[PDB]
């Protein structure tokens, strides 16, 4: 499952900064946001083509990223990646992150 | 993606009333809080159904407020087979499954 | 964390969150955040050998919810206070602390 | 107890300021993060350094809804620190914090 | 125009304040909402059949009613009641935060 | 100056939830209404009366945004009284601004 | 009513950048600022029309907040005819009218 | 209402809010009615006679963005502090007033 602490890649890290700058939203309120836009859209995440790496100034506690909406992600996480170990399902989680995120254009 | 307009059905909408007697939480932030304590349970929606008599017929954002992107995400995800006269009664029967699932077995 | 996922409060506690809600604007979940911290930095302290009090509360709302932002804070306060106590008697001390706190606005 | 208004040191000041640079965090709530991440490790501090910042903000501006928390947990693990220590006590933690965020 | 200060009628103020036992909204922040529903709508006031009073219990100060739509309020009720005084003015929106109101059914 | 907690007479506490029955504004924000209604009319306190209130609540939770400026108008007007009276000078306010709020 | 996704055109979020700038306030807050302003004065859209080339897309709710339904509904008043894709542009050129009108003449 | 519909702050003030902002989540509007209140609260007071202040800030915002819900305390504090003043002068000691009340904040 997803375990205490995580961060996304610099690269999110920062498109969410920009997105701050341009709308209120702080970097966890977006990154949630950016999860849900990502993970209704054609975007899978698949591990043996994965190289991307989580090199995120921010390494904050699961809780304070996903807030009340912890229960709902770790549910989307686990119907769309069942056979992931936690090593491989932040970099989903993350992926879809900057899928999201990228795709505010 | 859910309509504009939305309703519970009567009994689940006087279930918020009752819970706002004993606390003092508002009906629509009862049921964003019961829509997701349902959701991490295994309860499902099965078409089979209720229709939706609340005396109050709300707008989305009223409803679900922030909680409205999370909301229409795990729908979508769960019912994505399901239109917009059938979503709504999706979010009512977890609403309504969801307020037992907050009830205190003292 | 030795706070569960999800908790609940005592009967009189929420009627008496339910009352402040009243006559401010207060949220219950909110409250209880106050609540604890107005209770906490004050002379009261739980201690488990005098409890007869029964956590009756209607709801058994998540963590997150009651207690949101100040989490990490509330959490760290407790496992100061009480560093000896189990998860059972930490949900007691967060609940005498809330109804501490609250039972403060009155007379 | 801690006092009114206070700063951080330029150098944290600057170490917040990029933060904010990379993610867009606000200092002062990284500052909250910062604090209680360092006092969950063992970080302490003792005496042995000069809070020049630029800013100097409302004790509520900076800990929000943290400040009770902030106040007790600074009394328990200093109860001999003074005003004028307390700051520079919360302005390590603050810094310490910052690098435990990474 | 709108003068300094109004009033709605007993019948609207009720609803707002079982609408802000329902909803966290208050009265006032619920009267816009209730304006714009209903503006939207076929209803329009006419005077020549009014008989109902604002005998509502709250007189607020026009800025504490409007907000920051204060302009868009006061352009809507120009556009629909050209010819309408400042007494009948008052009619019309409360009439319509009324009927807006009414509308949550 | 006001002191840190208080609370109204349960007469103007119970007027206050009349208020909220007929509309569902709020006890607290209603009093903020209420004052500065009230000082804007002539009205003034003179001593010539009890304060049983339910509920003592927080200064900052009864005036909010709106401390500064009442604690200003309270010194201005009755820059003679003191806490004790003070009290009973924003209490008579709330009340004759509850009959101006009608 | 409005899409669900909207974008400025690039000089005007440009110039909200440039508000930023000065101020700190914040392009989305910027523009539910200068839309009321620019709707108080006699400025009307008149289609003719600029392409919506602004960096990002962003949702209804994020860029209107609580100003959502008075947004659409002065929309709705003034251009009743037009349908979604008109609608942003009447939207986009009342914000781009709206800043120099919310601009200090020193 | 004697202070006008809209207004504006001089340029010096609006750049010390946009940091406030930047350091604080708290916005410019808002951190103007926190400085007005800090300002009015302590021994600083406008005088005409010793005003060379240009109000030469970017943006001429509603009086209503600028005070929101403490409108009506704002405008009774300037006209008790202020009986005299007319309403050009008005919004200089309100401008003054939200200066000072922010340049609190260095050193």
């Amino acid at each position: 499952m997803l375990p205490n602490r995580m961060a996304l890649s610099r690269q999110t890290e920062d498109q969410l900064k920009k997105l701050k700058g341009y709308t209120g939203i702080t970097p966890n309120i977006a990154a949630r946001l950016a999860f849900f836009r990502s993970v209704e859209s054609e975007f899978r995440y698949s591990p043996e083509r994965d190289s991307k790496k989580l090199d995120g100034t921010l390494v904050l506690d699961k809780i304070t990223w996903l807030g009340e909406t912890l229960q709902a992600t770790e549910l989307v996480l686990k119907m769309l990646y069942p056979q992931l170990e936690q090593k491989a399902l932040i970099k989903a989680w993350a992926a879809h992150v900057e899928d999201g995120i990228a795709a505010l254009r």
